[PDB]
């Protein structure tokens, strides 16, 4: 247990009471506390689980989001402002810093505190050592859940590497003054190694604020950082799918005979690969229990539903979505029964899967990916919809990326190549018109690749993108491998989308990892 001279550290005084590592049991207990008002009230719903509302706050601020630039980021972080930018690392000062900071650590002086220590990675050699404090039940019980929660033993010798401190009632009356975007703000120290957060009651920035920082810190120590999921066969094969909303992510990578490693965050070092979160922050609107029975199981005690409407009597209404379509729960990944336990890591990765949908309708169900290739498709991030309007996003998740793009290319080829990985790009996509491919096209097509049979498969490249694709396929009509079946006609829209991706691209070409790459995209 910790005592309140430790707290005081940093910079917090007078503190009335500390409820260190609080049990679930504990935590169900304090949320029901009748006394709470406003954001900090919990209401018991017919599942058993808690429900609270965060207000206005239904999603991630990166207009408010900061990183102090000194000593330690200024020549290492991909900063919104420099070079070409492109992103939301926009850099603070030092001196505002220590505004920002005082405003929370006042805030939280003379209050009873909830201080949570977790880990951040489930291998051990490379897992960092979180500490969380907050003065709000529910929020201490979100932490509890998506970190990985320690052992007694393990609490014994705990020592931080990084210190989060939720300040969500205070706001920086200054902000006009000091140039930042509004009163609230998520600020991150690398050197005093601390994130801040000021008026957002989003449970999300708690998870996405650690993520952009696992995604500073293990690149530069050669160990991979993705947004993915990840799964094992019988065999211990294991499989890493990347794919943007829409591309069918979450749902190829639910499979009975597989069982789940995670199914956001993964890092890969020399043990293998390893899941960064101990729960599931999962989106539930429309949720049903015929469509996803693993999601709806896991909402019970313990789980943590967040901006859900809930009816006096009859409660739940997973439908409604006035306030927000962004509702969410978050639940220790134990509530999910087909997962790999006890600890959330495995084996190194054999195949890599890059989903997207194509609503342009030029590019191939599937194609085996050169290494080459797999770091240009991976830096560009495609996906379209409507149809269609184009999106790229660096690496599948541009919005959390604190390093240059390329820097996360080079550290996951380099992992493949040591594993003999293949790459895959799948396009789930269609565009509007006649016969699409159907969900058992997709499922027959994920089993081939991991069964490895296209590892070693005879193929034909596709024009301008040149992308290898397979002969035929056990279980797929081969008249739909190729694209221009579908269909100048095919050519006028494979110009249209080959200049989009150049357009892009160009974002990288400064850099001589980016600029070698250009010859792997599109040639027109």
């Amino acid at each position: 247990g910790l005592t309140p001279q430790e707290l005081e550290a940093y910079g917090i005084s007078d503190v009335h009471d500390i409820v260190y590592n609080p049990s679930y049991d504990l935590l169900y207990q304090e949320e029901l506390d009748p006394s709470l008002t406003g954001y900090e009230r919990g209401v018991l719903t017919n599942l058993g689980a808690v429900a609270v509302d965060t207000g206005i706050f239904t999603g991630r601020s990166p207009k408010d989001k900061y990183i102090v630039r000194d000593d330690t980021t200024r020549d290492t972080f991909w900063w919104a402002d420099k070079g070409k930018g492109k992103n939301d690392n926009k850099p603070l000062s030092p001196e505002t810093w220590q505004h920002l900071k005082g405003l929370v650590t006042r805030q939280l002086s003379g209050k009873r505190l909830f201080v949570v220590d977790a880990f951040c990675g489930a291998n051990p050699d490379t897992r960092l050592s979180v500490r969380f404090i907050t003065e709000v039940a529910w929020q201490a019980h979100f932490v509890k859940n998506m970190f990985i929660r320690p052992s007694d033993e393990e609490l014994a010798g705990f020592k931080p590497d990084f210190i989060v401190m939720n300040g969500a009632k205070c706001t920086n009356p200054q902000w006009k003054e000091q140039g930042l975007n509004s009163e609230n703000f998520v600020a991150f120290n690398l050197t005093e190694r601390m994130q801040l957060i000021g008026g957002t009651w989003y449970g999300g920035e708690m998870k996405k604020g650690m993520f952009s920082m696992m995604n500073y810190l293990l690149p530069l120590k050669g160990i991979a950082s993705m947004h993915c999921s990840a799964n094992v066969g019988e065999a211990g094969d294991v499989a890493v799918f990347f794919g943007l909303s829409g591309s069918g992510k979450t749902t190829l990578s639910t499979d009975p005979a597989r069982r789940l490693i995670g199914d956001d965050e993964h890092g890969w070092d020399d043990d293998g690969v390893f899941n960064f979160e101990g729960g599931s922050y999962a989106k539930t609107i429309k949720l049903s229990k015929e469509a996803e029975p693993e999601i709806y199981a896991a909402i019970r005690r313990d789980a943590l539903l967040e901006n859900v409407t809930v009816r006096a009597g009859g409660t739940i209404d997973f439908d409604d979505g006035s306030k927000t379509e962004n509702t969410r729960v978050s639940y220790p990944i134990y509530h999910i029964d087909n997962i790999v336990k006890p600890v959330s890591k495995a084996g190194h990765a054999t195949k890599v899967i890059f989903l997207t949908a194509d609503a342009f309708g030029v590019l191939p169900p599937v194609s085996r990916l050169t290494a080459d290739q797999t770091q240009y498709h991976f830096l560009s991030g495609f996906t379209a919809a409507a149809a269609p309007t184009p999106t790229f996003s660096a690496c599948f998740g541009a919005a959390f990326l604190s390093l240059h793009p390329t820097q996360y290319a080079e550290v996951l080829v380099k992992r493949m190549q040591a594993a003999g990985a293949q790459a895959y790009l799948v396009n789930t996509g269609w565009n509007g018109t006649g016969k699409r491919i159907s969900a058992a096209d997709t499922r027959a097509i994920i089993d081939a690749i991991l069964n490895g049979s296209l590892d070693n498969a005879e193929t034909f490249t596709l024009p301008m993108f040149n992308l290898a694709i397979p002969t035929e396929l056990p279980g797929v009509d081969t008249g739909i491998l190729d694209p221009r079946n579908t269909y100048a006609g095919w050519q006028e829209k494979a110009e249209t989308l080959a200049k989009l991706f150049i357009d892009n691209f160009d974002k990288y070409t400064d850099t001589p990892a980016g600029a070698a790459l250009v010859a792997a995209g599109p040639a027109l």
